[PDB]
């Protein structure tokens, strides 16, 4: 479900990347993105255990 949520953050930003007009919405985006990398470390501290 978080690889998901990057592939629709991915759209929104494909959607709104070009003549940019950038949102306050991305750096959201950028959040969830770290989130799901923080937790794919620790699923991974969870295989090895």
């Amino acid at each position: 479900k978080l690889q998901n949520k990057i592939n629709h953050l991915l759209k929104n930003r494909q959607e709104l990347e070009n003549f940019n007009k950038l949102p306050s919405n991305t750096i959201s985006s950028e959040n969830h993105l770290e989130e799901g990398s923080a937790l794919a470390d620790k699923l991974k501290e969870y295989i090895d255990k």
